[PDB]
């Protein structure tokens, strides 16, 4: 409303510009209008990041769609906006915040880089991946995150498998929920021409960039968990490996796939209160497809039978298995931001912290 | 009442112990009930093979199945009834018939394995991949053959991904046109109880039929051709290898892949009038893409301008670099059925023959 147009935005920028970002505050402070919150923290973050100068991306066409695609969650415990702007603010967060030690190569027809304006590397020491990685791959990035859980159902793969589920027997049962977030959002963004917020790429562009967001979107597949971590592994971590080439689009992909898989099981690397928030939510969407597993004379899902819950062994066998190894391949990279200390070691990473502490609940 | 059956039965089976079975002179015998020449086969081959005694399979059901499966295929110049059909007859050959130096391990428990009745190892110096592979694993690849292609429009992937076809988009650009054969086939499949000839398997075979229809369905995308070749060469042709290990379900996997792949593109490595009469339904199809993308403004396709015609450059490229190698790498396993000359020493392949002289006629 005039001069609260931007009391809006620097508060928002201000608040975000946390790791711990207080989302449900958020989620609290919108009321009524907090089904816009995936639209809102687009808005905000493309705008912080110069995305819609670089792309001269139009205003009302990128909010149509991203008014449209937020309006695509379901009101479910934890496959809903609020999830997909958490892992938004994440990837954001994580590929423009200051790491230690990592090396730049270039800031700022040639090929354009973004630069959150809400911080800067402190000093030559510092480095931010957003030097490193394209625009438009970046963009993709987040684009990918905005849509990446699209019209959840609240079940798993394994259950629209093993109930014949439609959408399973069409997509042969591979990556079924990942194929159909993904494709579902592309048919929703080419329905309407309102929609066409990306109109300013050229064909080449255009195509490269599709091809990117599904490839971030495919990465999310819980069941491909291994095969990523490895590949990872094997290009930065492993003895012998030449290590992350920033000038090799292949790299930048995985490192951004990482990326987002990381963002997507956040939650234990988060202040405890954050965590149990986001633990509460997975638990109480497993319960509901156990009810639905019961009432179909399925047999229930471990850990997913509220008369029989397990849900320590559920955040300790997750954390240990899944989250853990793959914060230590991201961390043993560099690519986590930090800061320098000079405890007893020389850097210290929040994230690193809160994983350990939360673990301690469980085990 | 019903004398007129076994007739046919052994003649037909009589002309398919044929590598260069000839398919047309069938398609004429069969006159105007034609249309079922998939059908008709594929009960031919079950009893060759006794995979209905097996596993049980009700006539009536599989009938329907396999008729009802049959329609779903365009009249094409290609992609149609016949060429699945022909796809059949090579992979049931190349899975049933002699094979020089392949160890006869199997040479007869709980897991059953076919014998096809039209043939056998003349002795120890031969075998044959039906004593490698379980009844169930060919029954998968057989009736794979026999959908892989249903619903083909004519049109390649490229074609859909380029005019970005709903199909296009509902499949992520990945795969699409075998995606969509092998969701619809077993679409189908599932929408009636009569046409359920597998009932008596159990949910886990089921499952796993289920499983390996798909793996090899989704093989046949040429995009990926590179990869299985490879991936093959590795197990089977290379260094500090001894090959496949028929104990290995992977293994298994991926030799049944490489024989419908094979087998998908077994044109040049038949005799020189089978050979022209399928490079003939392939020119055909082109052209009619050619047609639609000129008129849709498209830049017409490489080969697919029926008035700058490059019919000899064709198919002398796609023999030397898709089918040759794919055979050349095949062979080196001692997978290929053949013959010693003048026993051991040397083997004589009759589809390298016609491989190396088709090439001849456009080189
Ligand atoms: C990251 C979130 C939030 C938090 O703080 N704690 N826990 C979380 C969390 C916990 C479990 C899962 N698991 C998911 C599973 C895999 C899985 C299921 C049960 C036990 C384990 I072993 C692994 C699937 O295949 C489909 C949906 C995602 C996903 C997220
Ligand atoms: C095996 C058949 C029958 C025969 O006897 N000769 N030729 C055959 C044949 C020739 C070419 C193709 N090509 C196909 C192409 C790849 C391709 C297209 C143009 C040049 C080359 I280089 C490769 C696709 O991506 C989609 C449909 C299948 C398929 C079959
Ligand atoms: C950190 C705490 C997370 C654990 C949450 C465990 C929740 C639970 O055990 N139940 C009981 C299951 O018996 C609750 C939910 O499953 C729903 O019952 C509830 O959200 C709804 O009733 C509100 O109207
Ligand atoms: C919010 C809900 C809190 C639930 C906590 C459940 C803790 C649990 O189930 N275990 C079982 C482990 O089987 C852990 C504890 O029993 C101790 O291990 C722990 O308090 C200690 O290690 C801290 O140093
Ligand atoms: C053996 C060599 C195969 C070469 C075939 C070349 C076919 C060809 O050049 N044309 C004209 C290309 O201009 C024919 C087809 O494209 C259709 O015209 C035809 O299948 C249809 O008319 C039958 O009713
Ligand atoms: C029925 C098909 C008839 C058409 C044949 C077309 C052959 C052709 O276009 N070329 C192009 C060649 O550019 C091949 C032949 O000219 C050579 O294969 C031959 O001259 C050589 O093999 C002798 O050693
Ligand atoms: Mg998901
Ligand atoms: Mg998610
Ligand atoms: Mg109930
Ligand atoms: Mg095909
Ligand atoms: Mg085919």
């Amino acid at each position: 409303l005039d001069l609260i147009l931007v009391e809006e935005y620097d508060s928002l920028i201000e608040k975000m510009s946390n790791w711990n970002f207080p989302i449900f505050e958020l989620v609290e402070k919108m009321g009524e209008k907090s089904g816009r919150i995936l639209s809102q923290v687009m808005y905000t973050l493309f705008q912080d990041t110069g995305l819609l100068e670089i792309f001269k991306i139009p205003t009302q066409q990128f909010m149509n769609y991203f008014r449209a695609l937020e309006n695509g969650y379901r009101d479910i415990p934890y496959h809903n906006r609020i999830h997909a702007t958490d892992v938004l603010h994440a990837v954001w967060y994580l590929t423009t915040r200051p790491v230690p030690g990592l090396q730049q190569i270039h800031n700022g027809g040639r090929i354009a880089y973004i630069s959150s304006k809400s911080c800067s590397n402190p000093d030559e020491s510092y480095g931010c991946l957003s030097s490193n990685i394209p625009a438009l791959e970046l963009m993709a990035l987040y684009v990918a995150a905005a849509m990446h859980d699209y019209d959840h159902p609240g079940r798993t793969n394994a259950f629209l498998v093993a109930t014949n589920a439609p959408q399973a027997v069409l997509y042969n049962d591979r990556s079924v929920l990942e194929n159909h977030h993904a494709a579902s959002a592309w048919n929703l963004y080419l329905s309407r021409p309102e929609y066409n917020f990306l109109l300013h790429l050229d064909h080449v562009e255009f195509k490269r960039f599709r091809f990117l967001v599904i490839e971030a979107i495919l990465a999310t597949d819980l069941k491909k968990h291994f095969d990523f971590l490895a590949e990872f592994n094997a290009k930065a971590n492993d003895v012998n490996s030449n290590g992350i080439e920033w000038s090799n689009e292949n790299d930048r992909l995985l490192v951004c796939q990482v990326c987002i898989k990381l963002a997507d099981i956040n939650g234990p690397a988060k202040v405890r209160d954050l965590h149990l928030k986001w633990t509460e939510g997975i638990v109480n969407e497993f319960y509901e497809q156990g009810d639905e597993e019961a009432n179909l004379g399925l047999p229930i899902s471990p850990f997913m039978d509220r008369s029989s819950p397990q849900l320590a062994k559920l955040q300790e066998s997750f954390i240990t298995h899944i989250v853990g190894p793959l914060c230590n391949s991201y961390d043993a990279a560099g690519l986590l931001p930090g800061q320098w200390l000079e405890s007893r070691r020389r850097i210290f990473c929040q994230l690193m912290h809160h994983l350990t502490e939360n673990h301690k609940i469980w085990k």
